């Protein structure tokens, strides 16, 4: 008898016999910062449950909910089990489930307090997650209220964009200052800025090697006929950015997990203040302080050649067999010849294969999983890269959360290693 409102509730003792189980998917209901390891009720075990999915009930608004759960491989033949922080957070995904065919779904009402309190049932949890900040943390950090994963007293919120103070301007998180990622790559080479410029441009901005930052962008439709559809990838560009500065030396360096979106979709309030920067003298460690963050052409060609080691093409596919160069500014076209393919997505202006459409990071299992299939593991020294290092610094980000012990971003890039008319590439369908 199928009940479309009145989900069959399964107990603790069934769920841990069946977490082994190929025909069940255990599916968490609840945000993707707690899945990743948020503790965001004060629970003393933050993360998920070992082997569950992320499914955010937020997402059942998106029209393409749907083709979430079945790209996530979630099928009718499944036994699915939903859980939140609490049941009644799961009734209105189960009912989605039950309205599309599936016919097995239950909800375990158990797993907080329950599951977290105890430490002899499973959890697995984003090694750094809290490198990757949700929405409500930052409010507290701007409130001065008390936070958990955070014991400094100097912060600052940086709203990252390529040439396009508008971005900002048109709404911002309140006392957030802006930054070009101009200020920290130059124009000429796409690469990051020399040390004394590096020096002189975070002083500048408010940033000491002590200093929280937290880094956001805003995702304003890139189109590719603009003549830099980068003033539309601002969150991209705050990943970016997020490399250079950890490169360079700060300490502590957070990204807002989905970018501006995160913020608005939590109700806060939104500031069009041009805010001016309060500048510091001294930055205050040498840089770059993790030069080994950042590969160059020398180096990426030895891990070319290396057992040790390998670099990771994070373009589109038409850029990748040499339809297209990615970039209006790049008439080259071709791929870096060794490189282990790992699709950004659509174009050079979205990550789709590595986000949500909500621009949270995607489920991180998934990434891993894929990864593996092409031999990027983390027992290898990795350089990530792209056209230019935007997308390289992002798919970097996701490793370095997962707690990768050696991985980089190799700057240069396609662009860089094209200019050169004596690098090899090639073309074409492998
Ligand atoms: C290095 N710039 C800022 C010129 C890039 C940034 C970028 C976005 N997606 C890949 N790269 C550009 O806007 O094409
Ligand atoms: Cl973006
Ligand atoms: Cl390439
Ligand atoms: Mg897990
Ligand atoms: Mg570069
Ligand atoms: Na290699």
């Amino acid at each position: 008898h199928k009940n479309m409102y009145d989900h069959t509730e399964i107990t603790t003792d069934s769920l841990l016999a069946l977490l082994g189980s190929e025909k069940v998917k255990i599916i968490d209901v609840r945000s993707a910062d707690a899945y990743n390891g948020w503790r965001m009720r004060g629970e003393v075990r933050g993360g998920h449950i070992k082997g569950a999915k992320s499914l955010p009930a937020k997402w059942l608004t998106d029209p393409e909910w749907l083709n979430i759960v079945r790209f996530k491989q979630i099928r009718p033949e499944d036994a699915i089990v939903l859980y939140g922080y609490t049941p009644e957070e799961c009734e209105q995904t189960a009912t989605r489930f039950k309205e599309n065919g599936y016919n097995n779904v239950s909800v375990f009402h158990r797993f907080h307090p329950d599951w977290t309190g105890n430490d002899a049932f499973p959890m697995d949890r984003l090694e750094q997650y809290n490198r990757l900040v949700p929405a409500e943390w930052v409010n507290g950090l701007i409130s001065g209220e008390e936070i958990p994963e955070y014991d400094n007293d100097t912060f600052i919120v940086c709203h990252a964009h390529y040439r396009n103070r508008d971005a900002y301007l048109s709404g911002h998180i309140p006392g957030a200052t802006d930054m070009d990622t101009l200020a920290l790559e130059s124009p000429e080479t796409w690469n990051r800025r020399t040390p004394e410029e590096l020096k002189k441009a975070l002083e500048e901005h408010g940033i000491t090697a002590s200093t929280t930052v937290v880094l956001y962008g805003k995702f304003m439709h890139p189109d590719n006929a603009d003549e830099f559809p980068g003033s539309a990838a601002g969150h991209i560009g705050a990943i970016r950015l997020a490399f250079i500065m950890m490169y360079a030396g700060v300490e502590d360096v957070r990204v807002l997990n989905g970018g501006y979106q995160s913020w608005t979709d939590a109700g806060f309030a939104i500031s069009k203040d041009d805010v001016p920067k309060t500048t510091v003298p001294e930055f205050g460690a040498p840089i770059p302080s993790r030069p080994e963050f950042a590969v160059d052409i020398d180096e990426a060609k030895e891990m070319l050649q290396s057992e040790d080691s390998d670099l990771v093409c994070v373009r589109s596919y038409p850029e990748y067999i040499g339809e297209v160069s990615g970039y209006n500014y790049i008439k080259k076209k071709g791929r870096i010849p060794g490189a282990i393919f790992a699709e950004c997505g659509s174009d050079a202006y979205h990550m789709e294969n590595y986000r949500n459409h909500d621009h949270t990071t995607r489920e991180y299992h998934e990434i891993e999983d894929i990864w593996a299939k092409s031999g990027i593991i983390p027992k290898k020294h990795l350089a990530f890269y792209c056209g230019t290092g935007w997308r390289g610094s992002e798919a970097w980000f996701n490793a370095l959360l997962m707690g990768w012990p050696r991985v980089s971003v190799y700057d240069g890039g396609w662009f860089e290693w094209s200019n050169d008319p004596e690098n090899p590439y090639e073309t074409g369908v492998p």
